[PDB]
């Protein structure tokens, strides 16, 4: 089991960590969502699907910088919705193919009432999402840690 990002980097067998940049709508009002869809960027696959079944959860989602201070959020993982930052590990998604399949995580962030001005800075760390991977074959229990960075400033109209 391993993961990579679209035109980007890879995390190899056994787990590890990688930095991911995201495009964000440059202006967002109170009552609107920033939708950060990671499923177009993070792709994983199973290395021996004929004999092994891989299990993948979102173990935790944390907020950082302007997201932590200026937004409230939910995370959508494989069709279900949860508070972001998260309160517990999600159920599992099955990976059973050598073919790249997306990691189905999306963040919906909405500006808090105190948010105003540049609420997220270009280049800043905004989130960490931890993918946890196990199987039906051995004791493997690995973490794939995704550091999420803002590509552009996001302004909350005052
Ligand atoms: C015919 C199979 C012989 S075992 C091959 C061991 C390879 O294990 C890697 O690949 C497995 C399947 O993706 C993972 O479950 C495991 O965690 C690790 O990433
Ligand atoms: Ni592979």
């Amino acid at each position: 089991f391993a993961c990579k990002t679209a035109n980007g980097t890879a995390i190899p067998i056994g787990g590890g960590s990688a930095n991911v940049y995201v495009n964000l709508a440059p202006v967002v009002n109170v009552g609107q969502n920033l939708v950060v869809d990671l499923s177009t960027q993070i792709f994983c696959h199973n290395d021996y699907p004929e004999t092994i079944t891989d299990y993948v959860t979102l173990q935790r989602g944390s907020a950082y910088g302007g997201v932590l201070s200026n937004f409230s959020g939910t995370v959508k993982y494989s069709g279900s919705s949860y508070p972001f930052p998260t309160t517990s590990e999600t159920p599992r998604v099955v990976y059973n193919s050598r073919t790249d399949k997306p990691w189905p995580v999306a963040l919906y962030l909405t500006p808090v009432s105190s948010a105003g001005g540049v609420a997220i800075k270009a280049g800043s760390l905004i989130a960490v999402l931890i993918l946890r991977q196990t199987n039906n074959y051995n004791s493997d229990d690995f973490q794939f840690v995704w550091n999420i960075y803002a590509n552009n400033d996001v302004v909350v109209p005052t």
